[PDB]
């Protein structure tokens, strides 16, 4: 397996990937993802056949290569990325719009960031430099500023993109859609201030216990869904990322559990971790 | 458009390392396809062709260097495009892979595993009938039969919109709650069962979304969403409304009046959620 080329250990995935996640495999599936001729998708099958003998069996009428009932996968996944794949399409995306190959829908996405936007801070960051941006925040509304950004972020809803703030002098968030211009400067970064190892909020990692919530009758419901054990799901977030993550996830963390308005499935056992904080009064019932 | 379809691949791997990097050398190349070192020089000499006013070579840095006049090579699918730069450059059925860069997407607690995932996708794709067990909030563990026609990310979790017969209607499961799943010969009634009688799945909801009246700077909200006439106009399912609304975190009451929770956005048209089942669900909603 070990022995083949990139090419064709990719083209034997995806004869795996949709064994398993359609009934079935022909040589169609090969020649529409990779253009390859229909000889080669032939060899494939029988590099995969003879790699997993026990995972397909071949149906004469309609030529195509069926799933077995002891099927097992050839390959590990990525989960994350393989989901990504089938409610997003086939490529990385370079090669202009691609759909999904299968009935399944991810209606949570609003509008993206321009991806001259995303490219000019994905530039100055791996340039470590400063950038110029004109910016229209929520709490003084349109400006001018120079930031160093250091990391890009998909957080739940939009992407932001971690930077210190020149303006205010301060580690600090923009959101990348009220990003209006992006000028690369050469203006000199103070490795002293600047720098990602300053940022506190960024590099304090909080320590959260999820629960069940207290109010559910079927709590064990809950403990399956979340892969829980010990009645607990423990996650380990910056502290630049809980208001967010936990507003996004729904967790009621207030400290007896009673102040609600939604119909929370998971509680914050352990509160006390969002202490110093900031933007910890975003998590829902905080206090 | 006369190459094959794996010198396309590599052409457009150039054009995305010199927009988002300042540059792109034969490294990336053979690194991100295995091609052989000399392949790499024949794709940037293809690159080169195609769009000269893109790229500068410095021989000193031995790297092709991104021109203050770049325009990109190829257009861009944007969603998937941010997807490949916050997890990696496969399709994920070869192992793990890691974003190309400084860019983190923090937001993902446990998936389904892959074959429930995959046992679901497969009797979508054959239209079949498949016994599952499933633990729900309202009732437990227990098992039942369903007929699945759509695979859903919503924010949160991973669901299934399909016909249970156990109640004789159109309902969600989630995928992380169920445990066990058998494809069955089972025949579907396709007078009761099948996507076009699913009214919440086909009824599409016409959301009006306005920057929330209590902001000073509205300003704000209508850049970051990309709103014309101080609106953005949102269809989706009403099967979606109850989570996405949530998921948004969109002021749904009628006279906002809603502000213990720090909204960006409101819903102007609220009327637009009746007889949406799980309404309930959205911030501030109130019918009766």
């Amino acid at each position: 397996l070990e022995e083949l080329s990139q090419a064709q250990r990719e083209r034997l995935a995806h004869i795996d990937f949709t064994l398993l996640f359609k009934g079935e495999a022909g040589r169609s599936y090969l020649t529409e993802r990779f253009s390859v001729a229909p000889s080669v998708a032939t060899q494939d099958f029988a590099r995969y056949k003879a790699l997993a003998p026990n995972n397909v069996m071949y149906d004469e009428k309609r030529r195509v290569h069926l799933k077995t009932s002891t099927f097992q996968p050839l390959f590990d996944y990525d989960i994350v990325r393989t989901l990504a794949t089938i409610s997003q399409g086939f490529g990385d995306g370079f090669l202009g719009k691609v759909r999904p190959p299968m009935a399944c829908e991810a209606p949570f996405h609003l509008n993206k960031p321009k991806l001259e936007v995303v490219a000019a801070i994905s530039e100055a960051i791996h340039k470590r430099a400063v950038i110029n941006i004109e910016y229209t925040s929520l709490s003084s509304g349109h400006g001018s500023r120079q930031i160093v950004p250091h990391t890009l972020i998909d957080n739940g809803l939009r992407w932001h993109v971690r930077a210190f703030d020149r303006k205010h002098r301060e580690f600090r968030d923009f959101v990348l859609t009220r990003i209006s211009e992006v000028e690369l400067l050469e203006d000199k970064v103070n490795d002293e201030v600047e720098t990602l190892q300053w940022d506190k909020q960024w590099n304090r990692i909080v320590e959260l216990e999820l629960i069940p919530h207290p109010k559910l009758a079927h709590p064990e419901a809950v403990l399956i869904d979340y892969a829980m054990e010990n009645n607990r799901l423990r996650v380990e977030i910056r502290a630049a990322f809980a208001g967010y993550l936990l507003r996004l996830w729904n967790i009621d963390c207030s400290k007896n559990s009673k102040s609600n308005g939604r119909e929370f499935h998971l509680a914050l056992k352990n509160p006390e971790a969002l202490y110093g904080v900031d933007n910890a009064a975003l998590a829902p019932g905080y206090s």
